[PDB]
This record gives C-alpha cells, sequence and structure tokens, in this order.
C-alpha cells in the first residue's frame, strides 16, 4: 500500500523570514514527524559552505584524521552478499585512518576517474567512506563552528532549549560537530542516534545523498530483523532489504537530501543514507526540551544498559542539571523529570544507608564544577554522588570509578575500596524540593 511509502515532510525555505519562522521549530519537532527536510536552508540564510568544501578543510588542517570505512559499491537502495546471490542485510565495513589530505586526493581522483570511465549479481568494487571526523577544535575550525551560529536557535550545537549544553560538558559528535566526506555509494548503515536524540544533518555537496527512514515506533521490528539474521541492532552493520521492510507492514520514507538541506532526524526515528555523488556533510545531535525527547532518552539509557552498551549521554547526571537549571514549564516533561529524580534519589539512600548500616565509612569529596559525569571502569554504567575507587587508586588521586555492584564483586565486603559522596543528601533533596512546575500561558 502506499500508506507504506509516504510522502518525505518537508519545509521549502526561501529567506530568513522562513528560517526563523516559530511554526518552523514546532513542525521539527512534533513526534508526528520522524524526518523534516528543510530544503534551501543554506541559501535562506546565506550560510558559506564553501567553508566545509574538501579544498577548504584540507587547507585548515591537512593531517586532521578521519575514519575510513572501506565498503562495497551496491546497486540503488539493494545490498547483496558478496557473491551476489542473496540480498541479505549485514554489509561488509573494513576500518582503517587516514588523514584529511589523503582522503581528499582519493574523493578527487575517484571523480576524476568516473570521467574517464564515463569516457569508454556483482562482483561489486570497493570504496572508502571518510566518515567521523571531529570538529570539536574551535582553535582549528573557527570559522567553520562561526557559520553555524546563523542557524535557528534550535537547531544550533549550543542552545539553551537544547538539552546537550545542558550536559554541562563535551559529548564527542553530539555537542560537537562531526564531519563525513564522500564518495558515490558510501553508506552510514542501519541506526539510531545515540540515546535517540535527534539529530541535524546538512549536505555541504556538491553531490545528493539519499536518505532512508522508518518510524521509532517501528524500531522493535527491526531489531527483530536484526536477532533473526544473527546482528546486534546497536553494534554491527545492517542496510535493511526494502522488501522485507514492505512484507512487514513497516513504513519507509525516502528522499534526497541536496546541497544546503537540512535535515532532522527525530527522537528514536531509525536510518540510513548513501551518498548519490561527491559530497561532505556536517552533523550533530540536538536535544529539544520535549516530553518526547526526554522519555525516549530514559528509554534508550534503560535499554542499553540491559544490552550492555555505553550510553553517550549521562542521563541521571543531566537530570540533575535539568532540575537545578532549567525552569520547565511543559507538564508532562516536568512530571517525567520529577519521577526520575525521585528514583534516583530513593536509590541513592537506599545504597547510603545499607552502606552506613554495615560501618563503611563515606569520605565527603564533592566536585569540581564542570566535571563530567562518571561511568563504571568496568561496566560503563553511568555512576551517580556514591563512587567506589580501589584504596590504591585513592592513595594516586587517580579517582578510578567504580559502580556498587563492580566493586562487590571484586571485594565482597568493599574491603579494597573507599567510597566517595560528591553531593550532600540535604543539598539534592532541595534541588528536588524546589524543582516545581513553572506556569506558562503558551
Ligand atoms: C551510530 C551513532 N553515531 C555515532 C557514532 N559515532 C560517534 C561513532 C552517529 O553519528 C549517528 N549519525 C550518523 C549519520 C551519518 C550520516 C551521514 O553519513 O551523512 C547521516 C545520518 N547519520
Ligand atoms: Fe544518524
Ligand atoms: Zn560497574
Amino acid at each position: 500500500k502506499d500508506k507504506l511509502n509516504p510522502p518525505t515532510p518537508s519545509i521549502y525555505l526561501e529567506n530568513k523570514r522562513d528560517a526563523f519562522f516559530p511554526p518552523l521549530h514546532q513542525f521539527c519537532t512534533n513526534p508526528k514527524n520522524p524526518v523534516t527536510v528543510i530544503r534551501g536552508l543554506a541559501g535562506a540564510l546565506k550560510l558559506d559552505l564553501g567553508l566545509f568544501s574538501t579544498k577548504t578543510l584540507v587547507e585548515a588542517n591537512n593531517e586532521h584524521m578521519v575514519e575510513v570505512r572501506t565498503q562495497l559499491l551496491q546497486p540503488a537502495d539493494e545490498n547483496w552478499d558478496p557473491t551476489g546471490t542473496k540480498k541479505i542485510w549485514r554489509c561488509e565495513s573494513n576500518r582503517s585512518h587516514t588523514t584529511i589530505a589523503k582522503y581528499a586526493q582519493y574523493q578527487a581522483s575517484s571523480f576524476q576517474e568516473s570521467l574517464r570511465e564515463e569516457n569508454e549479481k556483482g562482483p561489486f568494487k570497493t570504496i572508502k567512506f571518510g566518515t567521523n571526523i571531529d570538529l570539536s577544535d574551535n582553535k582549528k575550525w573557527k570559522l567553520q563552528l562561526h557559520e553555524l551560529t546563523k542557524l535557528p536557535a534550535f537547531a544550533r550545537v549550543v542552545s539553551a532549549g537544547n538539552l546537550l549544553t545542558h550536559v554541562g560538558h563535551t559529548i564527542l559528535g553530539m555537542n560537537t560537530v562531526q564531519l563525513y566526506m564522500k564518495v558515490p555509494g558510501s553508506r552510514t548503515p542501519g541506526h539510531q542516534e545515540n540515546n535517540n536524540f535527534c539529530s541535524v544533518n546538512i549536505n555541504i555537496g556538491p553531490g545528493d545523498c539519499e536518505w532512508f527512514v522508518v518510524p521509532e515506533d517501528y524500531w522493535g521490528v527491526l531489531n527483530d530483523f536484526c536477532e533473526k539474521n544473527n546482528l546486534n541492532f546497536l553494534m554491527s552493520s545492517w542496510w535493511p532489504n526494502l522488501e522485507d521492510l514492505y512484507e512487514a507492514n513497516v513504513p519507509v520514507y525516502r528522499f534526497i537530501q541536496r546541497p544546503g538541506d537540512l535535515v532532522w532526524i527525530n527522537a528514536g526515528t531509525v536510518h540510513w543514507v548513501q551518498a548519490v555523488g561527491w559530497c561532505n556533510n556536517i552533523a550533530w545531535n540536538v536535544g529539544p526540551l520535549t516530553a518526547c525527547q526526554y522519555k525516549l532518552a530514559v528509554e534508550r539509557y534503560e535499554w542499553n544498559k540491559l544490552k550492555s552498551v555505553k550510553s553517550p549521554v549521562p542521563m541521571v547526571h543531566l537530570s540533575w542539571n535539568m532540575a537545578r537549571n532549567i525552569k520547565v514549564s511543559d507538564p508532562k516533561l516536568f512530571e517525567m523529570i520529577k519521577y526520575c529524580l525521585l528514583k534516583i534519589l530513593k536509590q541513592y539512600q537506599t545504597l547510603r544507608e545499607a552502606l552506613v548500616a554495615a560501618g563503611k565509612e563515606v569520605i565527603w569529596h564533592g566536585r569540581t564544577n564542570e566535571e563530567p559525569a562518571h561511568y563504571c571502569s568496568i561496566c560503563e554504567v553511568e555512576v551517580f554522588n556514591l563512587l567506589f575507587v580501589t584504596n590504591e587508586s585513592n592513595t594516586q588521586k587517580t579517582y578510578i570509578v567504580h559502580c556498587h555492584d563492580c566493586a562487590r564483586k571484586t571485594s565482597k565486603s568493599l574491603e579494597n575500596f573507599v567510597v566517595l559522596e560528591q553531593y550532600k543528601m540535604e543539598d539534592l533533596i532541595q534541588v528536588y524540593d524546589q524543582f516545581t512546575l513553572a506556569l506558562s500561558l503558551s
């Protein structure tokens, strides 16, 4: 049915007014729109995409690291086993590193070679995709990062309405810019964003990308398929067979992103992308202040625990920063945050009383401002407030963090550990008590 091939939510921008019009940010963050393509965005804002051209990038930081994916050049929207006899979900990708200068040479010679060839069931050729290029350093990428502050607030890397701004520290590639350098067939395989955060992607050009999108609420179907085909949904490289998805009554949005078009991926939307031509892309994440964003981020945070996968977003730390610093006026989002804080508080009280009842000392350790959230050095779970550190690491002042469970597993009565406390209970209770719903009339 055509309900399985829905139209792409699209906004067509002409000028700065259209870009700054409030209904645009509302349309993007509406859960009903799994993806929004904001066409003509760069043109409307007079954004200089030339600052992200391969020539410019080479001049700026020619030795900068590029992660290379070596992949097969597959036809159209398909993925075939290498023998070319059946379509399969697993895709072949080898990883290596290079520099912006070397990948640039390849990107150009790739184009020259296609010109020559034009003047003339696989097996398939190999291509290289330059991915995950880290544009976090403002000293190396001043002009590039400055250009992006011309976006409307809701889409910027940094803004008051962005939950990632409220984390209070860098999360690489989420609240810092990533760049991609591509040749035709460069594939970003199927995924959801880290902790289901929204994402922004702008195509620099000169060529096009083709996007495939499934709504968040079908992510389970794709997780199922993955397991049925011996794949880790979160961690393997897979490229959905569209025939399988259609048979499964999964709607698939598909569109072309042209140079200067911004793609807004909504919370939890499943997606995969390929370069149609030669192009670069830039991307980052944004966390709008909505009930839907927070709910989905919390859910994936908890799912990640079950799957033994680290959450790049420390949702406990973030939740406390929202309560300390953000007046929240949406009643549904308020109740979610308030609920989470209460769970955190009651688990922390239960653990801290257990320690005290067992006669284990709790050491006042405190905290530096802007100090990042801590994760367990063994299981990578976020650890809040009570840090378990070995006697030795404490002595050395390396303060290597374990969670309670990992510490107990090593050291049955915690005899090898000290317990460090970063926050007074009375102070957390106060932050919770004073976190109340603000009135907004809109
Ligand atoms: C799988 C989560 N992740 C980060 C992992 N890296 C930090 C390794 C992402 O960056 C997800 N977004 C990648 C992406 C890249 C493109 C692209 O190739 O343009 C389009 C859409 N999405
Ligand atoms: Fe993505
Ligand atoms: Zn642990």
